[PDB]
């Protein structure tokens, strides 16, 4: 059981605040669309070895917007996540 890249249809959620240590290995943030990909919405984090499913309303994802902006060596995708930006 693993969530395949860009195949995010998580019916389950981890719901834990992820460790920043492992976060520095989360090269991607993949949005589970509530229709465009799966039948529900989720913010799941794509590590370089795995993907974890997070509840859209989760501080770990919001903090990750801050953290990813200062981590990942400076490599990020085109995420216009301005609807959250810590305010989620």
């Amino acid at each position: 059981f693993l969530l395949p890249p860009s195949t995010a249809c998580c019916t389950q959620l981890y719901r834990k605040p992820l460790s920043d240590k492992l976060l520095r290995k989360v090269i991607q943030v993949e949005l589970q669309e509530a229709d465009g990909d799966c039948h529900l919405q989720a913010f799941v984090l794509h590590l370089a070895q795995r993907s974890i499913c997070i509840h859209p309303q989760n501080p770990s994802l919001s903090q990750w917007f801050e953290h990813q902006e200062r981590k990942l060596h400076g490599t990020l995708p085109k995420l216009n996540f301005g609807m959250l930006r810590k305010m989620g």
